[PDB]
């Protein structure tokens, strides 16, 4: 007599991720309570399960949920607001003077909201966000079954969030007393980037990121104007600034990391740092290149992320990734760089490890919870299929997700998503559209 | 009394290429016998005509075909086939063996015809064709009704195609006769590379594209080590050589281009010749970065390929477009290079004029050639829509190409595609895929 469980989910192909490397073909995921129960043959798990409903997709490879390790998201708002501009008009003429404009809790909500939807419609079931009013983002995420760890911003200037360096870190700690323990929610210090925060500001955050046990979320080396300030500054490259400061540790995402050297290189690896890599954003704004590949062949923790739509323009992980493999080879002069296999760990894995859900998301292991995608590999685009990890990497469209689940709740169903209307969603972002005309 | 056309397609936005960086709101474009007869504003239209079918899109861009100007269409079939591996063991232990295993009409024409169905999913309406079997694929693009500049493959070696020098050239003979003055399909010589053609074979290809007014078609500065290895053998860079062997003129379609000076830049802009650069084929194979940034400032003809899908591996020219945008702005150092209008344009006219078709397609002109793309713009991937050539360029996904003409006859119809059968495509490449799998 079968065994109950409260899902069963049978796909063609079914990428674990751990152990790497391998692909399962005509495998199943057996899901109760949101945790993944088991994985196993099709034809044994059918077998061994009464599922209380069972989803097949026999065209389809079924992998853990994209983790987005570094956003903005509610800059979907301001989706190619401001293009082809140097960084610093890009940021003093546009982004700054719009944010201004607009920053506040319904802004927040509605670009946050927004940015849901386009993740999960690409397979992205978790996000490392950067941005104002993360009680509000929180309450989002929440509220939509996503994953989220959210930063609590602190900077050393004055915004609609906070005014004051004790207001930062008053809201940084009610977020965190908010949600602890929830399993879908945590939250992290985002000390804004090594120019803008103080070295009090950052003596604080080193003991309350202790104290409160939460990682630092921090834009590190993202450019050769940020190395050379702090030199004029400080006396010493950001890095090591930081490391004085007692920041370089295993609770530190370092975001960007394009100006780069060995010794940088291995600092990570022994202090557990994590790298999150954000090419498009990187290539875009022309901050330079991450050595991808000596990071990854170092041991340094490597993930992914997309930044914002005001440098990028989408949230698509797919293409991300794509992006990040295919730049690896050409900035290391080796094809063998960031193989496929070795991104989509990074995508998945590696994020997860980055934000602290290692445990908890990231492969497809009993235990683990049940964030997991269903792209159709039948399509012609991905067709003959020689390798499947190949796929994934390099032909997949983030169009060819079907399927997506988050704890075990369905979030996209056939493409549609559960709970959002399209239509509003558009319709919001047209106001936004008309009101940062205005500014 | 309305005037008769026969068909009319109305759009939220009407992006003709020519003038530069101008979006026509509201604007409609009517065609008769595939051509082109105005583009107005679509109220002004409504009085104007009265068309035998009308195509309303009111939440899309209509722009021209992108037009793919490198391509090694059969190689679909290899798809993915070997990533991650240097370069010569791609090709020798993998590349190489497979074709000659499977190379031949029938592996052409299949994996051609793969290649359409994918080309217009993705709004791709001609190509620049590179390969073996030119007849089969001329007559295969001619069937479906799709453009292109097919090339008739030079090179020192014996394949399947032709075994000697004389019986290359009398192949391409056939291929320019059979097609003279044909409406779709134009002839190029395609010499394989320098390092693959002798001087007496460059020699004859210069006179008989003289002879016959074809252009020529070349692998050109693709690698450090092809630069290195005509320097061994010949005393000069290839450039250099190709200059004396009289190939460097207003003929000269020359691909990848990663390794390259400034004389060279000038040398192309004073002679005429076109670059195609194909940035994910070069950065996954670690071939370097072509300064198209630096051509385009130049006044060189830029045009954007895709090259092959055993190294991109899709076709797929919104990602190819976006690739070569921002990838540009890094190898530059500078924001502001290849924006958002300028990469569409090389996308588009850039691309006709690289592949002698200036005067018949690349811009919504009265008199040109209806080769057409809506691009849903309502989708949420791209809303708000601040600046619809940003959104095309660094946010819009392939999939979002809804409806496709080329010579005003519709191939692609709400993502459907006309007198192609998708599962017959995909069943066809899964036993390709099993062929290959023995070799
Ligand atoms: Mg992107
Ligand atoms: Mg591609
Ligand atoms: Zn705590
Ligand atoms: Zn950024
Ligand atoms: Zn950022
Ligand atoms: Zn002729
Ligand atoms: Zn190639
Ligand atoms: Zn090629």
């Amino acid at each position: 007599p079968p065994e109950p469980c409260d899902l069963l989910i049978e796909a063609g192909y079914v990428v674990p991720i751990e152990p790497h490397a391998v692909v399962l073909e005509d495998h199943a995921v057996a899901v109760s309570n949101g945790v993944i129960v088991a994985v196993l043959p099709t034809a044994d798990a059918r077998v061994r399960f009464a599922p209380a409903r069972t989803v097949s997709r026999p065209d389809a490879a079924l992998m853990p949920g994209l983790v987005n390790a570094h956003t903005h998201n509610p800059m979907t708002l301001l989706r190619g607001v401001a293009d082809d501009l140097p960084l610093m008009v890009w940021l003093q003429q546009h982004i700054w003077p719009v944010e201004a404009a607009v920053i506040g809790p319904e802004f927040v909500a509605d670009g946050t909201t927004l940015a849901i939807a386009e993740m999960l419609r690409g397979g992205t079931t978790c996000v490392n966000e950067n941005y104002f009013f993360a009680d509000v983002q929180a309450a989002v995420y929440k509220q939509h079954g996503f994953r989220a760890l959210v930063g609590a911003v602190i900077i050393d200037f004055p915004t609609a969030w906070a005014s004051s360096d004790d207001e930062y870190f008053a809201r940084a700690g009610e977020l965190h007393d908010q949600w602890r323990d929830d399993p879908l929610i945590s939250t992290a210090f985002a000390p804004h980037a090594p120019y803008t925060v103080n070295d009090a500001n950052f003596e604080r955050v080193r003991m309350l990121a202790d104290q409160l046990d939460m990682p630092v979320h921090l834009h590190t080396h993202e450019t050769a104007q940020e190395v050379a300030d702090s030199v004029a500054q400080y006396g010493q490259r950001p890095l090591a600034r930081l490391d004085r400061l007692g920041l370089v540790n295993d609770r530190l995402i370092a975001v960007h990391m394009t100006q780069l050297t060995e010794a940088e290189i291995h600092l990570c690896a022994e202090r557990g740092v994590s790298v999150v890599h954000c090419p498009e954003s990187n290539l875009k704004l022309a901050s330079g290149f991450c050595p991808a590949c000596a990071l990854q062949r170092a041991s340094v923790n490597l993930a992914i992320g997309t930044d914002g739509c005001a440098s990028n323009n989408d949230l698509d992980m797919f293409s991300e990734n794509r992006t990040a493999a295919i730049l690896a080879k050409a900035v290391a002069n080796d094809a063998t760089a960031l193989d496929a296999a070795t991104t989509l760990r990074a995508a998945t894995l590696g994020g997860a490890r980055a934000l602290g859900f290692g445990d908890r998301i990231g492969s497809i292991e009993v235990g683990k919870q049940a964030d997991l995608v269903c792209v159709d590999l039948s399509a012609l685009e991905t067709q003959p299929l020689h390798h499947v990890l190949s796929q994934l990497i390099y032909a997949a469209g983030r169009h060819q997700v079907t399927d997506v689940w988050i704890a075990g709740k369905p979030k996209l169903v056939q493409r549609e998503l559960i709970d959002m209307d399209t239509a509003a969603l558009v319709a919001n972002a047209r106001q936004w559209r008309d009101r940062i005309r205005t500014v």
